[PDB]
């Protein structure tokens, strides 16, 4: 991959692998989420980051995901080249927003797009902090100053408020534990595993006769390696679902979200 | 990737990704196992397979793994290019053997190597059958006739007999279920998931202070999407050895058995 001419965004092409596809021989939504994560990581590395920043390391501050929104029009087939352009932008003292555009490398058409909201927090105390001026000036030089939104639309499905699933749930997948393959290089369960866990409560029949068009996920709390998760789903309708990840014990909420599916 | 000049092997380079590395910032053994699987799938596609032949699809036959043996000297770091050369060979009427060599793309040194044994089976009845001559002649043209072994050694750890773990196990990981990300394009549990499940019973302290050097895994039965697995381990030893066992949580039906060897960092 590489930064674009202006150095205000990054592009990368990926060839879809055999183990990255589902029953329909097209990349899964977890494969796409992994590639978004990878292109965002490469973009940070290309401009001198290594989480990010030098003064942030001194204060033990990290960037965490608060919301992920992914909309797919066409899933790349096994063997296809998909090009992803990503960029970051400042949302004032609230935090940052990272956007993505997925394209077919042969036709150049947009086959999907994603958006994410990140908040600043203390690695140790887990306390959210409002973005400071000295930290803002460090990354602003790598962001476009004019707004560049993957989801520009007036009142789009990416900024909607997600409600809490009421008990009893219609569908459920209980006793979900992460294995070592679910952890990142810092031994934390990465954001993509939560997506897979959310979709575990979706009934197999829906998966077999529908394609996932949209997924909006809110991150409330991190799941420890020794925590057990319950995935809950309810049809709220194309098919719509309301989701909830919570700890198997106390029932402490770790995630909430919505998915939208279209008939094949 | 591409077939080599003679068309009797296939090569492919891979760049190691951020989500593919562990705490050491080097590729995990499941990432390597995924790349071996990928280069073997690309080799079959490059010579006209999908790795079933015309005679096989007609009789509802499939190739299944009976054993996987992986030996790593150096795990590629995040951002490194690793080159993998793979080839297949005939082991008479028993079945086929697929081999791999992993190299550093910068230095050209061998950083690892793998071997696998495959048996022929009816997809529906799950019954093994010996390779027939009409099926053998279909893939023999894509294999070297002279032996080409990644593990040539006289008394190599790849052909050793694996014993069954005796109860009680020293270590265990109970209640392991595969999720949809664990399934392949045909809704079957990926062979790589069994490797991850085997290593779940290895204690975290061993993982933190050791590097996995060898893993030999025997496949006895496939795990259904709605089956629950128990992973069992016992130390059998400078270097640490383990005996492993995957079995169904209910009846205790054996699905996998194996051994791992670790060395101090
Ligand atoms: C996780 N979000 C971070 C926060 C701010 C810095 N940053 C970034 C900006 C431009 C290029 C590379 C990286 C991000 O994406
Ligand atoms: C399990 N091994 C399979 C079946 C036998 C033939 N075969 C292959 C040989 C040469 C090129 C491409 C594929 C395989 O990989």
């Amino acid at each position: 991959g590489s930064l674009t001419e202006d150095g205000l965004s990054y592009k990368e092409k990926f060839v879809v692998r055999s183990y990255e596809v589902g029953s329909n021989k097209t990349a899964t939504v977890e494969t796409i989420a992994n590639l978004l994560q990878e292109v965002g990581c490469n973009h940070a590395q290309s401009v001198g980051f290594s989480a990010t920043t030098t003064t942030m390391r001194k204060l033990h501050l990290i960037w965490v995901t608060a919301r992920m929104h992914i909309e797919i029009y066409k899933y790349p087939a096994w063997g296809d080249v998909v090009e992803i352009e990503t960029w970051c932008q400042s949302e004032g003292r609230i935090g940052t927003r990272r956007d993505w555009i997925l394209k077919d490398s042969v036709t150049g058409e947009v086959t999907g797009r994603a958006t994410s909201k990140w908040v600043m927090m203390n690695q140790d105390t887990r306390r959210l902090q409002k973005v400071s001026d000295d930290v803002r000036d460090e990354y602003l030089v790598f962001c476009p100053q004019e707004p560049r939104l993957a989801f520009p639309e007036e009142n789009n499905r990416s900024l909607k408020k997600i409600p809490k699933l009421e008990d009893p749930a219609q569908y459920s997948m209980i006793g979900l534990k992460p294995r070592r393959a679910d952890l990142d290089m810092n031994q934390h369960v990465n954001n993509v595993t939560y997506i897979g866990w959310v979709l575990e409560s979706i009934p197999q029949e829906i998966v077999d006769t529908h394609e996932l068009q949209v997924i909006t996920l809110d991150y409330r709390r991190e799941c420890q390696q020794d925590d057990v998760v319950d995935s809950l789903t309810t049809t709220t309708s194309d098919s719509q679902f309301l989701h909830l990840l919570r700890l198997s014990g106390d029932g402490q909420e770790i995630n909430r979200g919505t998915t939208l599916w279209r008939k094949k």
